[PDB]
């Protein structure tokens, strides 16, 4: 509360540190169908059903420009990725499944560098 404050958490390394985490991710193998923003011209169905279209090239412009406030904010976009992957793609498709893999590995890394 006012001149009552919890100690300072170090978070002077969590851009570079997020930043690293997202290369990962830009390199695994299953990272396909989330590098680029899904064509909203060509896939019929996603511009309505998906109000909040997200994807790693999104996250890495938006990561560049200081345009997430803090490590939370950067992991709701990431988690939207896959939360919209599986919005709309079955649980026994090749996208479906790389969604699931994407977000178990994430998850992990999140853990392991910041928990």
């Amino acid at each position: 509360s006012m001149s009552v404050k919890k100690p300072k958490r170090d978070d002077s390394k969590d851009l570079a540190l997020c930043s690293m985490i997202l290369t990962e991710m830009e390199t695994h193998e299953d990272a396909w169908p989330f590098l680029l923003p899904v064509n909203l011209k060509l896939v019929p169905g996603y511009k309505k059903v998906i109000k909040k279209p997200m994807d790693f090239s999104t996250i890495r412009e938006k990561l560049s420009s200081g345009q997430y406030p803090n490590l939370e904010t950067f992991a709701l976009d990431v988690r939207l990725v896959f939360d919209n992957c599986e919005t709309f793609n079955e649980d026994d498709s090749d996208i479906g499944r790389a969604g699931h893999n994407m977000r178990k590995y994430f998850e992990k890394k999140w853990t392991d560098t910041f928990k």
